[PDB]
């Protein structure tokens, strides 16, 4: 097929889809404006770097496969690493370390939710008989996929035995960033304040000089997680989402009652599409949490609800939790995302992180095949973040800049 000019291309998928035919022209230039785009400064410094964060994606990225669409209809190449190589400057499309620092900001909406559930198979649709509003947090976290994007901050192997952007400097700072030094500094202890092995149960995940990624009992190329720069990189980014919610909720005059839903785990969180860190990376998740709720008031966040359904998490959570005693209430659930009862659609804004990808439009797949593409079928969020259709997000008075102190405290400066 040629190539449709994307604008066009959009709307196509939204006739197609029905979506168009969904919310009332009235309603959706209300929701339209409520978008704000919130950018950590240290690594998206001005207007231009902010809009192409937003714009050079592509238009879906598949979460199995290495599927996709560009924004112009065209599939993805079947090259392997063509998109390792797209370099600083491509007209159309981020490099890696573009991703990287493109995932530093978060873009919200007070958009219009139809229905809660959809995804999977088992969480049945079920209709809101009246549009409700949900502030709609996007965000796109750590993603280990691949070894050209977060794999290059937190880990140490064989292969790439030295961390590389300075704009990262200092989530390692006074910790080992050389594979060898890191063997010696561990001794034949597993773990430390600041690193640790990866056990798959009781083996070792481990790489070999190749390339290739196998369990092994030997320390000698068992690869080392930096976790401390992780808890760090953790810090960055919680803060940022809990000054954003706290703000909107500030600006309505309601508190929020934020889902948090997970970011980073599902298939972001395997090693070589195949090796599950879940149980090793989620605790350091919930430990920022628990550290920015412990120190910092939210006047404007009543409760934050993960939604956590596997039994290791659970406990994971209880056990972190069991000595948190912040003014934000924390609870965990299994409700879907996007349900709330009607007392609490009363009480409080309705919050909800949408789990994004920072390299696709918001939305991402058509289908009902992720927690995004969900969202993205029972909302206006299509409408309302993609600058296809809401040019808003583009607009500098949209935008919020934010700075994060030594303290984790964040300002934020309207323009």
């Amino acid at each position: 097929m040629k190539a449709i000019p994307p604008k066009i291309w959009f709307e196509t998928q939204l006739k197609g889809s029905g979506l168009d035919k969904k919310f009332q022209i009235d309603e959706l230039i209300e929701t339209q404006s409520s978008v704000r785009v919130f950018a950590n400064k240290k690594y998206l410094p001005d207007t231009e770097t902010i809009n192409e964060a937003l714009t050079k994606v592509t238009a879906v990225n598949v979460s199995g496969d290495k599927s996709g669409y560009f924004q112009n209809g065209l599939p993805f190449p079947n090259e392997a690493g063509y998109f390792e190589k797209i370099p600083v400057g491509h007209p159309e499309l981020l490099s890696p370390i573009e991703r990287l620092t493109g995932s530093k900001k978060i873009v919200s909406s007070h958009s219009l939710v139809t229905a809660s559930g959809g995804y999977p198979l088992t969480n049945p649709l079920l209709p809101y008989r009246k549009p409700i509003r949900v502030s709609i947090f996007s965000l796109a976290g750590p993603s280990f996929e691949n070894n050209y994007l977060h794999y290059r901050l937190f880990l140490l192997d064989s292969v790439q035995k030295i961390i590389d952007s300075p704009l990262f400097s200092h989530l390692h700072d006074g910790l080992p960033i050389q594979f060898d030094e890191a063997k010696k500094e561990l001794g034949e202890y597993d773990t430390n304040k600041l690193m640790a092995r990866i056990r798959l149960g009781f083996p070792y995940l481990a790489r070999f000089s190749s390339g290739g990624f196998y369990p092994s009992f030997s320390k000698s190329n068992a690869i080392i997680f930096l976790s401390e720069a992780y808890f760090r990189y953790q810090l960055e980014d919680v803060s940022l989402l809990l000054a954003s919610v706290n703000q909107t909720g500030k600006e309505t005059g309601k508190a929020a009652l934020l889902k948090a839903t997970a970011v980073g785990m599902g298939f972001f969180a395997k090693i070589d599409c195949g090796y599950d860190i879940q149980h090793i990376i989620f605790p350091y998740y919930l430990r920022a949490y628990k550290k920015l709720l412990s120190e910092h008031k939210f006047p404007w966040i009543a409760k934050i609800e993960f939604p956590i359904f596997n039994e290791i998490q659970q406990e994971q959570f209880d056990s972190i939790f069991e000595d948190y005693d912040g003014p934000t209430k924390v609870y965990r659930s299994t409700r879907d995302v996007l349900e709330f009862r009607e007392e609490e659609i009363e009480k409080y804004l309705p919050a909800a992180i949408n789990p994004s990808d920072a390299f696709a439009l918001t939305g991402n797949e058509w289908g009902y095949g992720s927690v995004e593409s969900m969202i993205g079928n029972n909302s206006s969020i299509r409408f309302d973040q993609v600058h296809h259709m809401n040019p808003l997000i583009l607009d500098p008075s949209h935008h919020v800049e934010a700075q994060i102190n030594k303290d984790h405290g964040v300002e934020l400066t309207v323009n």
